[PDB]
């Protein structure tokens, strides 16, 4: 009957209070989001230094129970090199009317892609970034997992720009068929959101901006081209169609004449990527085989998931509280 497990301490990060095992020392502050706070600390064990996230009030909610849930689910299950993973999880509760929150312990990562954009990168630095990113998301997609939602916020990088990644309106990066729901998407959504990346690294310019999403449309049909019957017909959103057919059928492309300090190599996996056929646009697996990884491509490092995730109580209706013993089990049983 504690106040907190033995071994724990105090300590104010950035005008609120921590609590850490004894391991973890020099807390200095990194960031706050929307459903937590990151700080840096030193593993005095290995001497790393490690990123530490609190989880802001996870219990308040079913929903911030679930999502608090799953995420501790979703690190404890990527076990990839360009993924974030888990190096522990603790709480520093005794029971569970202590446990309010737990922390998340990763690999440090210094920047992001969103901080470092814009510095209109080689073809090198594309090519190792790009190739990262794919085998990242090839592992997790093998894993049954789709990101939706990948951004070069979502991209960390290190000082050698290793690549891992993360996860936690501005829709630029989200696959047309996303913000228009017109046709059932599958993985390669991901795939989207990489070319949307990608030709931003060879031009320091945002791809399609546009203040709503028909705006957006046009400005991704400026690229892509006004698709043909063959595409049309796939479409679920008559309405959808009956727009697309209206319009001025605008031909494609010319990748090579739409980023012309592109390599053809580049602009042949752009204009593979930025398919508005989900059926025809690349998949991660099919991605890394493309030549422009050549110079990076270690087919052994292109690893797949042994499992797929299995998130049984990913429907579930369960209450705050039982989602708490839930996490709380999840915490316990956690090992290094
Ligand atoms: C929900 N989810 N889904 C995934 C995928 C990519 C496997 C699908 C990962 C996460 N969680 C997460 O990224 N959490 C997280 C992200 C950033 C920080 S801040 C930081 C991390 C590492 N080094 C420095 C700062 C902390 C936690």
């Amino acid at each position: 009957s504690l106040i907190r497990k033995k071994g724990f301490y105090k300590q104010d990060v950035n005008k609120t209070a921590w609590e850490l095992p004894k391991t973890y020392v020099s807390p200095t502050h990194v960031g706050s989001g929307a459903y937590g706070s990151v700080c840096s600390a030193i593993d005095k064990r290995s001497g790393e230094k490690v990123a530490i996230k609190k989880l802001s009030r996870p219990f308040q909610s079913e929903i911030f129970a679930k999502r608090a849930y799953r995420e501790l689910l979703l690190l404890k299950h990527m076990q990839h090199e360009n993924v974030i993973g888990l190096l522990d999880v603790f709480t520093p509760a005794s029971s569970l009317r202590n446990f309010y929150d737990f922390y998340l312990v990763m690999p440090f990562m210094q920047t992001d892609l969103q901080k470092i954009m814009g510095m209109e990168f080689s073809e090198e630095k594309i090519q190792y970034l790009v190739y990262q990113m794919l085998k990242g998301l090839k592992y997790i997609h093998s894993a049954g997992v789709v990101h939706r939602d990948l951004k070069p916020g979502n991209l960390a990088v290190n000082e050698d720009c290793e690549l891992k990644i993360l996860d936690f309106v501005t829709r630029w990066y989200r696959a047309p068929e996303v913000i228009l729901s017109w046709m059932h998407y599958n993985q390669t959504v991901d795939i989207w959101s990489v070319g949307c990346i990608m030709a931003e690294m060879l031009t320091g310019k945002t791809l399609f901006k546009g203040k709503d999403y028909l705006d957006q449309l046009t400005q991704i049909l400026k690229v892509t081209g006004v698709p043909g019957t063959e595409f049309v017909q796939k479409l679920n959103d008559k309405a959808a169609k009956s727009y697309i057919q209206s319009l001025p059928q605008t031909p494609r492309k010319d990748f090579t004449q739409l980023f012309p300090r592109a390599s053809p190599q580049a602009a042949d996996l752009l204009e593979k990527m930025l398919e508005l056929d989900v059926d025809k646009r690349l998949t991660a697996a099919q991605a890394l085989t493309h030549p422009f990884f050549e110079p990076f491509r270690d087919p052994e490092e292109e690893t797949e998931a042994q499992q797929p995730f299995d998130d049984s109580l990913e429907h579930e209706k369960l209450t705050v509280d039982e989602w708490k013993q839930h996490i709380y089990k999840e915490i316990v049983n956690f090992s290094p």
